[PDB]
């Protein structure tokens, strides 16, 4: 029984909500080499996607574990406490309601987890992301899982024939609904369509309820607001997608809310290591995919699986629609509807303007 | 004292709702042309966009006019009967509510009108759209009276230095605020920039209050649903935008909601005469641009604005950005925001699994 | 109770399989005139795509029916006697075993029929393409009647959520059998997905069986030989995929069987009427489609579906990925298949190094 | 006297069949480097592309020698056995018939080999590729040695115009042809335009019967299966087609068999050592190119061929021809005929089906 | 109360105004490790843009410092005499009015200086070009601080509402003007538009008057000439553009005044730090941008902001622009009027056909 997760949070970035800084990591690194140690967990590995650090663990605690958690809350802690004295933008963002920065903060770190017993061979692939939300995997996730155009898998190898299933979670309401793939994808649709109110949690085959995929997302609060800046974890092979089959989900890069301000539309854009940081106009949103193979609570790897050749059409068509959908300024659909700007000036306005306004 | 009148009506296409067939325009044709016989009004001009009759009208009798809008609904009501003849789908779509076709009926017929008082030459062009709604001028408008990036003549023109003031109707509230360009752009902004909820109605320059623009809006009416496939007017020159501002203002074609089933953004396609009908997806949304010489109630022209070269690319543009938002399928934001969807099946869906959703 | 169809052959072509002489078209359009006159059918229109003319009616004779099919062959035994006359290429083609030409001749007329109750108002788009086979349209069909990602109304218009069903044809052994989407597409794609052995004949709606869509397919005979060059009639809106949503589905140029001597893979190029016509390597794979409205078994329209703007880049990609694909000269996939090539030397060549393989 | 060995085989990959792990060919590099010190072979250069792990191997025991090829499979046993303690995916593949994987395991390794005398200076370019088959080199043979639009020292050069002749292999039947060019060339594309079935395995010089390229393929067993990822070594110069001849060849990236789950078309894409691993859709098939110089049974070099801008354009193409053939789904010709996938669920469905289908 | 001093100078080149030699930067750095070890300064960065030594300060001695500039002074003394005896190009160029080249000389530094109270988190974007003027930076500075189709944060932020004042510098006349925006835009723009008039040195937020951005610009001298290769300090976030903002303002390469002979319009290429020099045509015009977080008057950084995939697009438009301007040759627009040319010959062509001019 091993149980990878995968917990990100921004602790701070240099010259705006731009990169993780290497000294924050650096810190990071020192609180899970001694948990590691004194082995609470059995191994990891530390990145980063644009200015959110993540931390990747496996271990034997299973799922919302407690010392794995605050494991993870301690090693931000000494990530945000360098952030902090290197004066690094939004220091301890996620950590703090009061940090410095005009966006959500204090609301803690985000969290993908899966407890399994490994196959005979555990191939798995990570996808952390910047700038946009958990909805974000929506697309790519019922393309892996159920669409046959994307895998083939569910055509023509007999093990993925009788499809998956998806938990699909109301974020408003706090309920979740499980439909099957393939005899419920148009009421699926009808929800995960909406990706600030439905998002696919997690995805099991339906044969023999294997837990496939699972996505960092948790019901809305009211101070309605939830974190961003999603991770996912997607078992491959052996019944399930092939590694092919999962990246192929993310060959099109798709419209997803977020980018600037957490209050426009921009295309999702699969990058490399050294690309996995926000630029022009705070993005456009990146997306980091990293390949592992887990061996006995082990982390062999990882690949680079967006550092490749076969994306850079993706890129460039990435880099086409963000400067066509930047033309239509402070317009949606490039900007978000107004309950789902994370960022508005219109409650200001309307008092302003309420005896201008004529009957 | 003239007053140019845009009335339009879906009364039943060809084929779906791709076209209005040349037999029921003939048949408006006669309408009108006793209506000018016998002095109801002045001078028109009939034609189409997609499965949207056209009528442009010049008369002395004022805006909001029983009789010339009588005699436009009686022109619909001839062109309608012949599409039932002909067995033309959505016959008499706009004026009956039980007509035969899946979308929003019996509205009535949208309009756009300006009485004005001739200036010593009155050039202005007059749009018309099929597959999209009222919001969709939002940004074109903006553009052409207060972006000095479209129109130069804001900043090297003496006479439009004053800048021009927006009408901006809550189509919800049922009021209208008038917000003045320059100094309130980013109050303006916060509120076009959401097309469903508040729209630009009209448009006036500060200096004179001289009426420049108006659109065809009117508030939403509960039975929350309103007309769409818009006209919009605009006056042109000394002192206004010149022709070429006006189409600056187009020759990016920005994604506007409407299209497939009034469900989906898609780009603002402009095209000449022959070009406006709908066929891929419904579309895309397309744009017809007719320019006129105004004199003494008289309708000199039309030229056709956008049958030129100059546009192409804005075209390919168009067709290029259509695919790239048809590979999101039913995702939005290629989908539109769930309760500005002319079609949905949520509420049914949501119904056949209000016991499967666990808490 | 109305019966639509469409009936063509190849009866002749100038300079080759290019295209269909006017004055054979003239003399087919004389027998259907007196066919009319005489009440054997109540409508027709005549056109032609590539080197194939067509024969659209309608009448009230059901479908199948002796004296329609004997009215068609007449109207093609006419136009052949005039390319007789003019000494055009394959003169009586698909009429004659011995005709002048090379590939397979003297099979007969192509047909798809379909007897329905006209609804209200019976939109229809009947598709005809020159140098491919039948299995051309399932793909297309598939996506517009069971891909969400093509026709939305399948997740957003309630009258569709049910799903349509497939008439599966096996051209081999000549049975059919009845597939259901959404729960059976990865059994339905699994066959379709090898268009020379099962093509989808006919489509119905789900919840009442209604007759959507019919492919001119016939099984197999041994003289393994088969018509080519298809049409198709889809019958559209209210319940039924839109026209838009049908057009949606040939938007992407897809890889058929056929084009030159029927051997090889290439591009599905949707064109208007003028630009029906084989030409680069006797193609590429021409379709025409065709938009009307049936009312008391007349043919209102046609309205050119293809001659728009919305699908020049479809055209574009056609005849840039058909570059592509004459890259590969006689290699497969280019060429088609060992035992699909319509033309062959393999046996011969074989015969003739029968002594020279060594073991 | 001579040998160059090539010897491929597939014993674990990282993340899926994606790419070899370092650690796997330390293990066999420390086989090889004791062979080399026991004078079992001359010289070696270990690499991989995707999943495939290379052994190029010089030494004087000629073709199909016992004890390099235990030599081999010691190496890979080794390599496989660090894969399993690693828990890469597939571990032993192509060693083991029970490996953990789901494609075509234990058919053992690939192997081009040729025993040759080396010439003054023995230039020599070696192509190895993974998720595609031996008949892939079919085209690329073809233009190398006998197309003058490839190759002008055909033409140009006297000591070439004698032409070369191909050892063309039945794969099904187990017998070879010899067919020379030029004027066999017609009856040589009959056969190699079907890469499924014919084979060219090696080419020879006519005027003195120079052996002069070599590929991997070996006839279809009974378990019909046969090994993919070829492997073939070209000698290059001196009346022998020149590198940039050789290279000439693979500037088109021509669709291959292969590509995900061994079941479609995909195209050829040549590249650098860092690029070669297996992402999009488990491809596109991938093909890697060194250059060697062969100094009495030493191997000077390698020079990575493909990683060169003038091969840009052509890795270009490929991504936009990939992403072409993917929005076809599993529809043929994207998918590859019935009989040559080598993942199905045909069988199950026909027997699911078998009383479903009507007469 | 800290001060961020960007001081730069061409103190020679190699091969040409190309590039600064390491060395010269060496010796430069030992000045300011001096300075800094002497307290002079708390910290500093150096490096290059083109044929452009970068001094990059904080301290805490103010603006216009006689110190700090003779410090800086002293650097590029040390750094021109490396340049000297390495023989390099222009050695001491601005430094010395007779230094070998044949552009203008000894002018001086170019200065970009602002002190400032430290806010909780200081992240700024420092930018600096090569072969442009001071006015380069005219129009990005615009849509940064005022474009609400550029920054969204003044139409979306509550803290950026009220809008930024810019100090507009006539260079000719030496005196200065605060317009504020938005209301003054038109006035803002008739100004701004002229780069080589009107000059935006200073801008400030509106509601607190905090400095946000300055640039390296001065009066014109009569010797009428100025200083070249303009720098430039942009604080961001908390109430002023995001890093994405100000960086989006740059996404656009526009055409600024210089490249060859400093008499040209050629286009901004925002590059990295290792593509930041001058080729072809003595460019294009080079942008280099660092960020980085000032805390405690310690520089944490740099992070190189256009070294990332998402300006790739921008730096292809600016190639194509390049070619597209080239081909004008010596002709307006790409050459610059008369008055602004660096260099010229038309006085001595004027005098010399004096008399072949006809009246
Ligand atoms: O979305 C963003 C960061 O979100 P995270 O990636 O940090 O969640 C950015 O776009 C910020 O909203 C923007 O820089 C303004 O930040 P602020 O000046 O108000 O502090
Ligand atoms: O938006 C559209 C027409 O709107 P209008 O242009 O007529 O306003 C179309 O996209 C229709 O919704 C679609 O054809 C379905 O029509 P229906 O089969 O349900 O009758
Ligand atoms: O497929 C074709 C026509 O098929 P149809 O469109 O007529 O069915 C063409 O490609 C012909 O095979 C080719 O011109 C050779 O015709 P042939 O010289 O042997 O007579
Ligand atoms: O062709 C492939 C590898 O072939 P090789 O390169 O290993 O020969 C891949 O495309 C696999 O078929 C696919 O990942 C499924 O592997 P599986 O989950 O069933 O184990
Ligand atoms: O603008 C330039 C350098 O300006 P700076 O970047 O040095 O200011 C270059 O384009 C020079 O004018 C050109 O090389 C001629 O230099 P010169 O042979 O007459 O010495
Ligand atoms: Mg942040
Ligand atoms: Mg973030
Ligand atoms: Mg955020
Ligand atoms: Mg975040
Ligand atoms: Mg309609
Ligand atoms: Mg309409
Ligand atoms: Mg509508
Ligand atoms: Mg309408
Ligand atoms: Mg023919
Ligand atoms: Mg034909
Ligand atoms: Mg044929
Ligand atoms: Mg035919
Ligand atoms: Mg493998
Ligand atoms: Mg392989
Ligand atoms: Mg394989
Ligand atoms: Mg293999
Ligand atoms: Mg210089
Ligand atoms: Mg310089
Ligand atoms: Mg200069
Ligand atoms: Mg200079």
């Amino acid at each position: 029984k091993t149980t990878i997760s995968v917990i990100k949070a921004d602790i701070g970035s240099l010259a705006g909500h731009h990169i993780v800084h290497p000294d924050t990591m650096a810190a990071a690194n020192k609180v899970l080499a001694s948990a590691k140690e004194q082995g609470i967990i059995l191994d990891y590995y530390i990145t980063h996607v644009g200015d959110d650090l993540q931390l990747i663990m496996t271990h034997t605690r299973g799922e919302l574990d407690t010392k794995v958690h605050e494991t993870a809350w301690n090693a931000f802690k000494e990530a945000a406490k360098v952030a902090k004295d290197l004066g690094l933008y939004a220091a301890g963002q996620d950590l703090l309601s009061d940090s410095f920065s005009g966006n959500v903060r204090g609301l803690g770190p985000g969290v993908a987890e899966m407890e399994i017993e490994e196959r005979a061979s555990e191939p798995i692939a990570i996808f952390m992301a910047d700038k946009t939300e958990p909805g974000a995997y929506n697309l790519p996730l019922y393309k892996m899982f159920a669409d046959p155009f994307n895998t083939p898998g569910l055509v023509i190898d007999p093990t993925m024939h009788g499809g998956f299933k998806f938990e699909v979670l109301d974020v408003y309401q706090g309920e979740a609904v499980m439909l099957s793939a393939p005899q419920e994808i148009y009421d699926l649709l009808a929800l995960i369509g909406t990706p600030a109110r439905y998002v696919i949690r997690r995805v099991y085959r339906n044969e023999d309820n294997l837990l496939a995929a699972v996505v960092s997302i948790e019901r809305l609060n009211l101070i309605y607001v939830g974190k961003d800046d999603p991770v996912m974890i997607v078992r491959l092979q052996h019944g399930l997608p092939a590694l092919g089959e999962a990246l192929e989900a993310f060959a099109f890069p798709h419209l997803v809310p977020g980018w600037m301000r957490g209050s426009h539309y921009g295309p999702l854009m699969p990058v490399s290591q050294r690309d996995a940081k926000a630029t022009r106009f705070d993005g456009p949103p990146r997306l980091l995919g990293l390949g592992f193979n887990v061996k006995n609570g082990r982390l062999v790897g990882p690949t680079d699986l967006f550092d490749d050749p076969a994306f850079d059409e993706t890129r460039r068509l990435a880099n086409i629609v963000a400067d066509y959908m930047r033309r239509h300024g402070p317009f949606m659909p490039h900007r978000l509807e107004p309950t789902e700007m994370e960022y508005t000036t219109l409650p200001l306005i309307l008092e302003k303007l309420k005896d201008r306004f004529k009957k």
